[PDB]
Order: C-alpha cells, then structure tokens, then sequence
C-alpha cells in the first residue's frame, strides 16, 4: 500500500484493476514472492506483477505501450527465473518500462520455452509511486508446482 497524488488515484480509477493472486513475505534483505493461478501461465505472470508490485502501484500506471518478452531455460524453475531476470531489465534500463500488467501466452513445457506480453509506459518518479528497488531476482529458492493448483515462489534482493 503506497500515497496517492490526487494525479495517481486519477489514473487508478480510468483503468481496470488487476486481479492480485500474490502475497510477499519481507526480510531484512530480500523478499520471497509468492504467486499462483489456475494456470502455470497465470502463475507465472502473477508471479512477475507480484515483482513490479514491489516497486511501485502499478495500479497507477497506464497501459500506452506493448513489449514482449520471450525466453527458455532448462527446466520450469529456470525457466521462471530468466522469465523473471528479463522482465526486471526491462524496468533497470534501455527503455525503463513498467507494466501495468503481464500476460504469459504460453509455456512449452517440453522445451521450457515462454512467450509474454505486457501492458505500460516509462517508469517515472514524477508520475508513478516510489516503492522499493528490485536489485536482482536469486536463484537460491525457485520452487514451482504445476499439479492441479499452481503456483511459484522465488525470492528477489531488495
């Protein structure tokens, strides 16, 4: 839960909320995320809102702009965490996006190859709320559970 300028709760108020699947439990140094869906696909873009809900209200940013993100890895857990590492790239640097919201298309579960989408603009501090920095998804505790309901922890350093 962040303050508002009266600017922000505009912008909240002009789009749909995004439903929240994904909770946080903080320590000195890092935060494990939790997230779930009734998909993996749902889970995994849960797991990615759940990031950039740390780092603002995304509810108060505005989905003008579409980037893709595309990415392998060599199992699910590894898969979750490139998926995770280039989406927090996006926001550290070229272009400085933020979504509002991420959508996963699909997962290969095979080859564990993913394909996403999100919605937003350039993060601003003028425009956006000051949350807490990402400094790096950790590798340390990826767990992902992909039966009848699943659902990804992994931890990220703040």
């Amino acid at each position: 839960d962040y303050n508002l300028t009266e600017e922000q709760k505009a912008i909240k108020a002009k789009y749909p909320p995004v439903n929240r699947k994904y909770e946080y439990l903080d320590h000195t140094a890092d935060v494990q995320l939790h997230a779930w869906g009734d998909t993996l696909e749902e889970a995994f873009e849960q797991c990615a809102m759940a990031m950039f809900g740390y780092m603002t209200d995304t509810g108060t940013v505005e989905p003008l702009q579409t980037v893709e993100v595309e990415t392998q890895g060599d199992d699910l857990q590894s898969l979750l965490f490139h998926f995770l590492d280039e989406w927090l790239y996006k926001f550290s640097a070229d272009e400085f996006f933020i979504p509002r919201e991420v959508k996963v298309l699909s997962i290969d579960q095979r080859n564990f190859k993913l394909r996403s989408i999100g919605w937003g603009e350039e993060f601003s501090l003028s425009k956006h709320p000051q949350g807490t920095e990402v400094k790096a998804i950790t590798y340390s505790a990826m767990q992902v559970y992909n039966e009848e309901n699943p659902e990804v922890f992994v931890i990220i350093d703040i």
